[PDB]
């Protein structure tokens, strides 16, 4: 049998540099986990151990911090590059600065294959991109070949800036044609890789005749054989095993998310290329795995323009910005306000899926605000001004809540009030009134909530069985702060993009803010 | 003597083609003015009849309109380059797209010198744009020479977006130094041409020894001799002659702004440069003067991108966009919400002068609000949609009120509640409460409103006595749907930028938007 080994990854969102377990900024620098240098460590070391390998990425390497919005998709390139990936597939995020963001960072410095069979170019844009992304490369492997067919999520237009001379097709109707041309090319072994979603993914595995084996991503599946390593908890094994509809075994994997860890796939072939068998499991990149020093010393070298960005303006406010903890800790304030303004915004504009893609009600735990930003003089922000704002080095994580949940994590927000800790809530989205002279636990007197998705968008009162969507620091997904009930109740959390830059991006974008205390919170 | 004729204009913030009386969108096309057609005309016939003329520009051609937004200064260089003229100053909305910006389509691009003296440029920035403006150019003319000083609004880093590598100094003290050097190039007639306002400009004619004649911009002031031909009425005579500190009479000029005058002054030399007399007026570029067909047909040439952009996409909704007369003459809609904040941002981004750079209250007819914006499908709003949406081809004005004017404004807003016309008002930055139980006139029963400059901005009870700024149409401005009192009491008004541009601009910078009722209009 011929042996061949994949290795993938999925969803980095620009995840460079190593990060904390839980994808935020490395706080702890001996248990940080991740990043490009430690990646290229381990797939360095399978490749000398192992005749037939291919490194894959599934998609949404673009977005998410400081790297991406300095560098644009450059570093995307470079390192994946340097990496030596075999091919990629297109996800969402690739579109987010556009056709000409994606064209000319990424599509024209790749070393590799960038591939997508479900999507259409039209106009003029047609012999512009055609042939910079390919609905299927044949790979040289060992004394073997190997087929990739791309796909790329159709809710891409929804989720990110595609514009309107691209199509994106249905994917399991766009993927046969390829994958029966590759056939007919006497190509035996096919890997569909793409970026749609574990859902579809297995609808893939099911209907398209001819693949072999689908790596995806998109949706962050995290999947594992056995006791797994870390905080992710699997929705099934790795590889997850597909029955099609032509009676073979297809393994479906996916790597989690934020390059935390290596998928490692090893397949099994026989000379006709059907798959005799498939093992494996993805390796948590921790700190057990050394950085490797190429890789880390030109990361060093490129976070020189990054660590320069500090001290650059982002844009102008013309109201002094009250993030003091005597304002933030004690009631609405108007950096409260901004931040969970930028929390919004920015996933609205980025969305990492559908499922989100409409979050209009944010909470911030006011013990999260560290200093004011004054007007004098010229009123310019920079990141560096920001950092000092937030300096803990989070995320903005999405989570789906009972109405009932929310209500006790507003209880929580005032149950002590008076006592100057940082539990007390900072809004978007919402209007809460509280009525400091009831019993803790009875003090909200009135919640509304907006609702998006309806006749005459607009606040209605919270419904305890109601289920919300909601956009918050990770530090409070995680229950700190004595949010146990958001922790323990919740329904669905995924971690979202590094807080800073977040903020950054939303200034930059505005230009001129003049966030102002406006009723979101109010005392009777 | 030797007689030189200055031509010259000032703010013409993007009124490319002609327009309406009072700089907005051109309705009845046989009572049009100004566009650059109509000015090539004009300018043409005065260079046939007079010897030596000069046609000057005082700065501020950048920003207004949809040409700006779509040809980014392109348009100013290749029009002004048409007209020929002979020197212009840069004015704050120059920087508007920053300096890249201002380099790339217009210095690059101008044929004739663009001046400033007091912009000194360090670190890269330095040797970048050295060159590409000028402190002070020496123009032949006829058989004499004449010397042109620029300044510019030391308020630019407040208005504007000119970067961090840019330095604006005191306007006396950057010109003096100039003009003694070309005083030492034995040139003994001497204009300073720049773009600081009435006040300074003044405050140069006396205080800049060897300034013969100062030709100004950035407050739109209009001055004129004898009975004014429209609407405008004039600060002072024209020109309006300040004596200098060392006994000279200087000619002080401005042109109002949009193109409407073509500023028209003849001034008399004896041999040793001293102005011994000077008359003149600015000119009304009225349908009674025809629009250059050369210029014309090149305006209509490049109008066709301009009428292609009104199917690209713009942003997205996420929301129903109600702009349903049923909704919007009645009580608060997020279409009337979205247009105010429109309205505000758009303005905060790119003030004309300080005096409006902190606005934060709109108020807007719902009657000016004509059409709904459906979200299916993706939500894409286009140009085509908005303009359905503003369809009168308006402007977003600034005006100073006393509270107790704008008091009745809301007061009028409800007098005949449930008749179903247009003067029902949306807001932006005012929370009002209505009890239409009360009797006309007494029916407001809170009105608060954002107060930006000060110790924790937010709303606050307005004051009869008090001043306060606000943006609106130039419909309700000049007292349209009933609302006299604005127009009888209002302290200061100023035109402002083209409607549907305005909302454009804010939907591509926000790309993503989720306008909802809020709470801004209440009724008990
Ligand atoms: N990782 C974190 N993210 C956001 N806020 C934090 C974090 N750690 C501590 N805080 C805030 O700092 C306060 C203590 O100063 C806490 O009550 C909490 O509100
Ligand atoms: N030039 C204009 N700008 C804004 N609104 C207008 C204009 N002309 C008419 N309207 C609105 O149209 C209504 C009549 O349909 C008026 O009551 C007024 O509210
Ligand atoms: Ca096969
Ligand atoms: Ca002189
Ligand atoms: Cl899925
Ligand atoms: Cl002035
Ligand atoms: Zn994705
Ligand atoms: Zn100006």
């Amino acid at each position: 049998p011929w042996e061949l080994t994949i290795l993938h990854t999925n969803d980095v969102h620009s995840r460079l540099e190593q990060t904390s377990e839980d994808s935020s900024k490395c706080v702890d620098a001996s248990r940080c986990m991740g990043g490009v240098a430690r990646l290229f460590t381990k797939v360095q070391q399978i490749r000398r151990a192992e005749p037939n390998v291919l490194l894959l990425d599934a998609g949404d390497q673009y977005q998410g911090t400081i790297w991406f919005t300095v560098y644009k998709g450059a570093e995307v390139a470079h390192f994946m590059n340097a990496l030596r990936y075999d091919a990629m597939a297109l996800g969402n995020h690739e579109f987010d600065n556009g056709v000409e963001g994606l064209i000319e960072p990424l599509l024209k410095e790749a070393k590799f294959p960038i591939l997508s069979a479900n999507i259409k170019a039209k106009g003029p844009l047609a012999s512009q991109i055609s042939g910079l992304y390919l609905p299927y490369k044949v790979l040289p492997v060992g004394d073997e070949v190997v087929g990739i067919v791309g796909y790329t999520s159709k809710e891409t237009p929804f989720l990110s800036n595609p514009g309107t001379n691209l199509v994106f097709e249905d994917e399991i109707t766009a993927l046969q044609p390829e994958v029966d041309k590759l056939k007919t090319l006497n190509v035996n072994k096919i890997i569909a890789l793409g970026h749609s979603g574990f859902e579809m993914d297995k609808l893939i595995a099911q209907k398209v005749r001819g693949v072999d084996v689908v790596v995806g991503g998109h949706s962050n599946t995290f999947l594992y054989t056995g006791n797994p390593p870390s905080k992710e908890v699997p929705a099934g094994k790795y590889p997850f095993i597909v029955t099609s509809d032509d009676g073979r075994k297809v393994p479906v994997v996916q790597a989690y998310a934020f390059g935390k860890y290596l998928g490692y796939l090893k397949i099994e072939f026989d000379e006709r290329g059907n798959v005799i068998s498939s093992h494996g499991n993805p390796i948590l990149l921790d700190s057990s795995i050394p950085e490797d020093p190429s890789i880390k010393a030109d990361i060093n070298k490129w976070r020189i323009k990054l660590d320069d960005y500090s001290t650059q303006e982002l844009g102008k406010t013309i109201v002094y910005l009250d993030g003091s903890s005597q304002s933030c800790r004690f009631r609405e304030c108007n950096m409260g306000n901004l931040i969970c303004d930028a929390m919004i915004n920015n996933n609205l504009r980025h969305a990492d899926e559908m499922f989100w893609n409409h979050v209009s009600m944010c909470i911030l735990n006011g013990g999260g605000i560290r200093s004011p930003i004054d007007e004098r003089n010229d009123g310019t922000i920079t990141w560096e001004n920001l950092a000092a704002v937030l300096p803990f080095g989070g995320t903005f994580d999405l989570v789906q809540l009972k109405g009932s949940t929310l209500k006790k994590a507003f209880e929580h927000s005032v149950h002590r009030y008076g006592q100057s800790t940082g539990e007390f809530l900072q809004v978007g989205g919402i209007h809460v009134v509280y009525d400091l002279s009831r019993k803790p636990g009875d003090r909200v007197v009135k919640l509304d909530v907006l609702c998006t998705a309806c006749a005459v968008p607009s606040y209605d009162p919270l419904k305890m069985d109601e289920v919300y969507k909601v956009i918050l620091p990770n530090f409070l997904a995680n229950g700190g702060d004595g949010f146990q009930m958001i922790k323990d109740e919740l329904l669905r959390h995924d971690s979202g993009d590094q807080d800073i830059n977040v903020v950054s991006t939303y200034i930059s974008k505005m230009k001129v803010i003049y966030p102002a205390v406006e009723g979101r919170i109010k005392f009777s």
